[PDB]
RNA sequence: GGCCGCAAGGUUAAAACUCAAAUGAAUUGACGGGGGCCCGCACAAGCGGUGGAGCAUGUGGUUUAAUUCGAUGCAACGCGAAGAACCUUACCUGGUCUUGACAUCCACGGAAGUUUUCAGAGAUGAGAAUGUGCCUUCGGGAACCGUGAGACAGGUGCUGCAU
RNA sequence: AGGGCUACACACGUGCUACAAUGGCGCAUACAAAGAGAAGCGACCUCGCGAGAGCAAGCGGACCUCAUAAAGUGCGUCGUAGUCCGGAUUGGAGUCUGCAACUCGACUCCAUGAAGUCGGAAUCGCUAGUAAUCGUGGAUCAGAAUGCCACGGUGAAUACGU
RNA sequence: CUUACCACUUUGUGAUUCAUGACUGGGGUGAAGUCGUAACAAGGUAACCGUAGGGGAACCUGCGGUUGGAUC
RNA sequence: AUAGACUGA
RNA sequence: GGAGCGGUAGUUCAGAGAAUACCUGCCUGUCACGCAGGGGGUCGCGGGUUCGAGUCCCGUCCGUUCCGCCA
């Protein structure tokens, strides 16, 4: 699976809303990264956190 | 488990395991959709605005080689900035330098300086002339430019949760 | 050295100008305060429709310059229309600083003439020379204010009360 | 030789105790999850006790009792 | 008359 | 296998709309709730009639039903 599209999915966990902040965090520089090299991004899902953040984002690279 | 009761259940009554506390009275604050008494353009009475339009300016976001850094409820957002075409500039691209742009200090060479060409976007580099002066134990040097050290310079680099 | 901080599918904050008749425009005519000026303030005269240009006094200033204040008053006109409101945007031609206004300054002239007809939920300031409104000056600064700081002109309404 | 006593051993049925057993009831710990906000102020329907019923759940309601309830 | 909730150094 | 019903906003329902949902701006110290302004599908898929089709007709996937028996 070398050069197959690898699936990214980041959940969050300990430090509730704040975790769910890093989450969000998490991803905003991962799409950034892939942009940067240039592969597509696509929001497959996202469970948007209760207060800020999401709680799980699933995304195709 | 035993006894009692139609039943609901009552009475007697543990163990494993877990924690370093649980608890009572009182004290100082803080808070109450408790009480009482007051104050402030805080409401009430008025006047004029913003939110709709265009433009100026700052900020978040996005973009970008960089879109420099900081300020984030009131108490950030015409804020540091009482003023970014170059400079400022701390950012990016490219060309350059490495005791250095900026300081002390050692030794050596030189006055210092003032003008002309020269190739480069410029930094810089190669020259060419001009003067080569002043205090002066006339013995010195003093200043100001270069060379070679190497102790050192340098940082708008991080932490305002060390100050 | 050049570029960027001025980038632009958007959102927010603070302001300026408007949506006009208590007004736009043309003519005439009164009343202020405060402040700065020597690599600076710049008179008078001449030229340019204009921004400004040339020449050249005065002043280190209660002396000279910046420096006609505007709102106001009189007359005329516009006559309720996106208009003789509004001046965004754009084309052309210029002036000034500065080595150099392409990115990215200010201003002038001609031309064009956008939204905007008083703004939803919501929200702000003010108790007297205050609010509202009108001009003027200064710091920064070669050039670059609708921002900041200060100066005066007209000048209200309302407060039963907690 | 025989009788009596009697150990080993055999049968049936109970008791007690240990280990284990598909499944199942509650209990204790969570540096973060979901649903509410029941208690602490008069906690926003005063709280609690016994009892009965009801409800995802903390809990709600009826009857009696207490102050270990504020204002008045 | 209505009015809920603030994880973890 | 036979006879009917359907298939439409992300979901559930009407015939291109409603509720929920989703943005944006408010309120709030922040979230929730609440207020205000908006957008969102071209009708499961194909063909044919029709000047004209989500609608009418046929075929096909797709789910829903009832029946499929007597020796
Ligand atoms: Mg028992
Ligand atoms: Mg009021
Ligand atoms: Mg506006
Ligand atoms: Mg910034
Ligand atoms: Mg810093
Ligand atoms: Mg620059
Ligand atoms: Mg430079
Ligand atoms: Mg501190
Ligand atoms: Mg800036
Ligand atoms: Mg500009
Ligand atoms: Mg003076
Ligand atoms: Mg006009
Ligand atoms: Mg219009
Ligand atoms: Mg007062
Ligand atoms: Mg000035
Ligand atoms: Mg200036
Ligand atoms: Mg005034
Ligand atoms: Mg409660
Ligand atoms: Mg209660
Ligand atoms: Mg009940
Ligand atoms: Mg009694
Ligand atoms: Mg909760």
């Amino acid at each position: 699976y070398d050069s197959a599209d690898c699936y990214l999915d980041i959940q969050a966990g300990s430090g509730g809303t704040e975790a769910q902040d890093w989450a969000s965090m998490l991803e905003r520089m991962y799409l950034r990264w892939a942009e940067s090299r240039g592969f597509k991004t696509e929001i497959i899902e996202e469970s948007e956190g209760e207060v800020a953040g999401i709680k799980s984002v699933t995304i195709k690279i």
